[PDB]
């Protein structure tokens, strides 16, 4: 049903049921927008300055999520991407850069939504 909803989720370490380090840097619940058969997720990233790339799987490939807003003062931003089956794991990729702590990596993670959770 068309509209905007809260949706809880967890970020999981690649190919596991373990909570990813990344989970610390996203806000749950996300906002799910349902619009004529399609589902979009708007998700807030914390420590935005550090997260230099964020991609999700779509059409067999990986695509940069759209940045729909940034809050420079809070150092957060909101990315938006499409989801299909809210009960299935969604593959994602993230690139992290922290110059001062010489931390420069990219990773694969899965996102797992839980439509039933409040
Ligand atoms: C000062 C900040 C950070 C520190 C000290 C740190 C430290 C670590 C360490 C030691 C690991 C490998 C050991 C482990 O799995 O716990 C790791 C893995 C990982 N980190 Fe970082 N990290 C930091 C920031 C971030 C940020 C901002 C992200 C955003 C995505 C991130 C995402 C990940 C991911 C996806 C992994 C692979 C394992 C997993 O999914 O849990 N980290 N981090
Ligand atoms: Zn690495």
């Amino acid at each position: 049903k068309d509209g905007q909803y809260d949706i809880a989720f967890k970020v999981l370490k690649d190919k596991t049921e373990e909570i990813s380090m990344m989970n610390q840097y996203v806000v749950s619940p996300a906002r799910l927008t349902v619009k004529d058969g399609k589902k979009y997720i708007a998700m807030t990233l914390k420590n935005s300055e550090w997260i230099t790339k964020f991609q999700t799987e779509k059409n067999g490939g990986f695509a940069d999520a759209k940045v729909v807003s940034e809050d420079k003062a809070a150092n957060t931003r909101v990315v938006e991407f499409e989801a299909n089956d809210l009960f299935a794991k969604l593959n994602a990729k993230v690139k992290v850069d922290i110059d001062s702590m010489n931390y420069h990596h990219f990773y694969d993670v899965q996102i797992q939504f839980d439509p039933t959770k409040i």
